[PDB]
């Protein structure tokens, strides 16, 4: 807890600056970018789009993103390093497993999984020597038996290293409650855990029950909305029909309840996206042309106009991410 | 149909020699070997075990294997090339999709998939320039909607290039019938298709219905048996309780019915195996210490002793694979 691992090495806590805690360079599948780069036009075109996007984000004040792409999201840490160097934006990489693990992962024990997460945190990802600074896990409703092993192994890895855990939920099923019970049964401190996609729900009794016990709350999909996309079912099912304003007002709600130190904010944006319908990226880019700059350009001014102070917003976008990311057992 | 693509380039039909048509260097998942080589001891240990295994196979008469590992079996063509060069055994690589495609594949159209298979056949796998010489597909019972797209795209790729298709079935559900109907609805010639795992069933009415219409029959798992593995459920569910002799006698049955030109024989062996329970490889290696040499060392003498001629066996192990692998629309 003097240093956070990024794809270009250790940085100090003050270097992190304004940090987006849930993003993706590319939302894909393991091996997919190497096997089928033309899906994205080309590898070089994906690089360029990401570099330009991160440069716009940097010009709006962003200094670091946490790329929460796992193995099964097709995380390519060389791609991340390349993009990070060209855009002059720090990128923290992730270990863990999301919702699409292949058989070679799904057949593993809790102990085996813990070894895998530990490898990626303590030694390096693949042969790159790049180390993950965060562990990403997932459920979508009631955990499957394998997802329970994942959550346990994430807890064990976090307990050995101090690196935080961040989660994918189906927020309407209140999955944070089950995630929390499993993490706690392994002895993990809630202050090392972000329950993500929590802006997908308006249930304050769920959000406050998590925050009351010490969890960080990931209000991480603020520009996800299909409002005013006429007759696009696939975009609707992915993005929802709640407005970005509704999502953003959750940030204010939690501040008003005393939880300003526990809120993490992000876009959950990407520059490529192969794990859904073809051309989702173009649909998403039309909905939110600011991409990752959407938080500083649109959300911050919206909240200031609703009465949230500049100091409070800086605490949420700079202090909370540094405190979350800094390795420790108890933050 | 003067040349077959291998992981070290084109070879002529007579160079193929005695060919095992359904094998694996490593049965894994995309990205898995690169991310977690220690699962296999090490990458170098996997290489060594495979080299020694293929050397024993070569000393028993094998000259070529067809590695039917796809993308989602974690096919690593550089690993295959390395092993092939050190063992002096030709390896044909595969494209297609088996039973574990990730989301980035499962969301694709028939046209998109056809482009992907065509890439791997006509251009190269990843950035290696190595081209697949066969297309591998799979069902396990009634095809899912995505598996139907896979089978169609395999047919389309085969129709453009002449490269054959080979299949995984759940033979007890007679999946070959549905596979055949889909391939035929795309216009594919049965003489370009091997219906694999066909030695998993004793149903002659199923096997002959496929052979009668021109399909090749993959009797490809001959040493798979859990007989005399006391109380090992996982090995039993994978390997079955029919003896290798029972499987091998299917070769004789089809010869006796007039189908000697349509039989392809293999072990469906591997040197690493991460997509099942931990230590399956050790269990499998104790059941069949000859590995890929099991066909020439054990099956061939068994069939000669039951009255099959040497010439017939050479036609099955040399001529049928050359005729199957040689690119053409109608073999
Ligand atoms: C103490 C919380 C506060 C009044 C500070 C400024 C941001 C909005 C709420
Ligand atoms: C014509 C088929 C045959 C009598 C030849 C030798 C192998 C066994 C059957
Ligand atoms: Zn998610
Ligand atoms: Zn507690
Ligand atoms: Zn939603
Ligand atoms: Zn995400
Ligand atoms: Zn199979
Ligand atoms: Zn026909
Ligand atoms: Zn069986
Ligand atoms: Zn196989």
């Amino acid at each position: 807890g003097d240093r956070i691992n990024t794809v270009r090495g250790p940085i100090t806590i003050s270097e992190a600056g304004f940090t987006l805690t849930h993003e993706h360079i590319c939302g894909s599948s393991a091996g997919f970018l190497r096997a089928w780069p033309e899906f994205f036009g080309s590898r070089a075109a994906l690089v360029e789009k990401a570099v330009r996007g991160l440069r716009r984000a940097r010009a709006a004040g962003v200094r670091t993103i946490v790329d929460v792409s796992t193995f099964d999201i097709g995380r390519d840490v060389s791609l991340l390093a390349e993009v990070s160097r060209a855009a002059d934006v720090h990128i923290v990489a992730a270990t863990g497993l999301w919702e699409d693990p292949p058989l070679s992962m799904r057949l593993r024990s809790v102990e085996e999984l813990t070894q895998f997460f530990l490898r990626e945190i303590q030694y390096g990802i693949e042969d790159t020597g790049i180390r993950a600074g965060i562990i990403k896990v997932a459920t979508n409703g009631k955990a499957t038996p394998f997802q329970e092993l994942v959550l346990r192994a994430a807890a064990r890895a976090s307990l050995a290293t101090g690196v935080p855990v961040t989660t994918h939920t189906l927020a309407s099923q209140r999955d944070g409650e089950q995630q929390a019970a499993i993490f706690e049964s392994e002895g993990l401190s809630p202050s090392r855990v972000c329950i993500g996609h929590s802006d997908d729900t308006d249930d304050l009794s769920y959000l406050t029950a998590l925050a009351a016990r010490g969890y960080l709350i990931g209000l991480d999909g603020i520009p996800h909305s299909a409002i005013g996309l006429e007759d696009n079912a696939s975009a609707s099912a992915l993005l929802g029909n709640r407005s970005w304003q509704t999502r953003a007002l959750l940030i204010k709600a939690l501040i008003d309840q005393g939880y300003m130190k526990q809120i993490l904010v992000s876009n959950d944006w990407l520059f490529g996206f192969s794990s859904y319908v073809t051309n989702i990226m173009d649909v998403m880019d039309s909905v939110n042309p600011d991409g990752m700059a959407f938080i500083p350009l649109r959300v911050i001014p919206f909240l200031r106009e609703k009465g949230v102070s500049n100091e409070t917003l800086a605490g949420i976008t700079v202090t909370n991410p540094a405190r979350f990311l800094s390795p420790t057992l108890r933050a």
